[PDB]
RNA sequence: GCGAAUUCGCUU
RNA sequence: GCGAAUUCGCUU
């Protein structure tokens, strides 16, 4: 049969008041990068009115628009389609039901005109971290070099620690005061690098560096009402192991950056909460 | 989120 | 299993 073609629209209507800005992020407004999602189906999907997501920087604007319709797509493409889809919600959002129609896929600008990311996905499937922790090999005569253009929109996750599932965290700041010689938030060890040595038993060969400020990626599944009531007492751990994790000071060289922009990671997590309100 | 200890509520 | 309180461990 047949294809329709649907971008869901994305734009940041109220961005967070600082009073709310708890976490105290920068705000990201959607409709500040081109590359965002679609939905691919064999049926049309009925007109359905604008509704709001609130994510961490404050009312996104859902619209579901038509882009494309009565045109095919060979088995090979589907193929590709399909695996991308199970892969969004299977490796980033680590779900099970992705709506809490059809495929999810990328969109990108080909000229400011949406299409199907064909390239985006083929690199995807190409990247040595599409999965888990990609291989390196950092010595003396082929140290690590940091570039700071790979760091502006990234994704990162420690090279060193919890193999199976990796903890995701979007670069939220890049410290150029600082270096892996720079004095250790605990006094137990004197510095990163040494931190790093003695429990780890990893090895820099990068000193220069400057050090990443992280904000987790998790989200709650369900954003279409407000987050912001008292806590219990599992709510309140929870929140303060997240501003453990906000507190981290990681190094560039222990970490890996995964193939999926943050821009883009900002916009998938929106994803179950549409697609549940689309079968609403 | 992954775990632990102690204590209390829901069933007849 | 559905909940609650208090306390401790894992990240830098």
């Amino acid at each position: 049969q047949p294809c329709y073609l649907y971008v869901i629209g994305m734009v940041l209507t109220t961005p967070l008041p600082d009073e709310l800005n708890f976490r105290r992020r920068k705000l990201y407004p959607p409709e500040d990068t081109t590359r965002c999602f679609g939905i691919l189906t064999a049926k049309p999907i009925p007109q359905i009115p604008h509704f709001p997501v609130y994510t961490r920087s404050g009312e996104v604007t859902i619209s579901i628009e038509l882009a494309a319709s009565g045109f095919m797509l060979s088995l090979q493409m589907l193929e590709l389609i399909t695996r991308l889809h199970q892969y969004i919600f299977s490796h980033i959002l680590r779900l099970e039901k992705p709506a809490l129609a059809y495929c999810v896929l990328p969109l990108n600008v080909v000229s400011s005109t949406l299409d199907i990311d064909f390239k985006f996905m083929e690199d995807i499937e190409k990247s040595e971290a599409r999965i888990g922790i990609p291989s390196t090999k950092y010595t003396k005569e082929t140290p690590f070099v940091f570039k700071l253009e790979d760091y502006q929109d990234a994704v990162i996750i420690p090279r060193y620690r919890n193999f199976d599932q990796p903890h995701r965290f979007y670069v939220a700041d890049v410290y150029t005061d600082l270096t892996p010689l720079s004095k250790f938030p605990s006094p137990e060890y004197e510095t990163f690098a040494e931190y790093y040595k003695t429990k780890y038993n990893l090895d820099l060969t990068n000193l220069n560096q400057p050090l990443l400020d992280v904000d987790h990626t998790s989200s709650r599944l369900n954003l279409l009402t407000p987050r912001h009531l008292p806590l219990s007492s599992a709510e309140k751990r929870k929140a303060k192991w997240e501003s453990l994790q906000n507190k981290q000071i990681l190094v560039p060289e222990l970490c890996a950056i995964h193939p999926i922009p943050a821009s883009l990671w900002r916009k998938a997590v929106c994803l179950p909460s549409i697609l549940y309100r689309l079968h609403c």
